[PDB]
């Protein structure tokens, strides 16, 4: 009861919009996989975490650090966790410590690739 399974398409989507994390999980675990046809250069999508009100910055910062840097801005300690860009065929997953989620914020996940963030985005509740 400690993991979640997402998809990132060919259409910019995630298919999920929101989950949960159990406050009893001591790590949590988020497996993404890219089961589209284009390949990353142009469909590439990540899962980042971060508080709702510092995905913004994020997100700017990271779509102009560069592909080559998965579109994180370096030493970003607005990101609570990620994995990496993937594209067509690829997967990767993310263990986290749940320590670095506090129950008094709000967290969203998103994509930074240029141009997904606003379609793919979805909030995680910690419960
Ligand atoms: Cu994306």
């Amino acid at each position: 009861e400690c993991s979640v399974d997402i998809q990132g398409n060919d259409q910019m989507q995630f298919n999920t919009n929101a989950h949960t994390v159990d406050k009893s999980c001591k790590q949590f675990t988020v497996n993404l996989s890219h089961p589209g046809n284009l390949p990353k250069n142009v469909m590439g999508h990540n899962y980042v975490l971060s508080t709702a009100a510092d995905m913004q910055g994020v997100v700017t910062d990271g779509m102009a650090s560069g592909l080559d840097k998965d579109f994180l801005k370096p030493d970003d300690s607005r990101v609570i966790a990620h994995t990496k860009l993937i594209g067509s065929g690829e997967k990767d997953s993310v263990t986290f410590d749940v320590s670095k989620l506090k129950e008094g914020e709000q967290f969203m996940f998103f994509c930074t690739f240029p141009g997904h963030s606003a379609l793919m985005k979805g909030t995680l509740t910690l419960k």
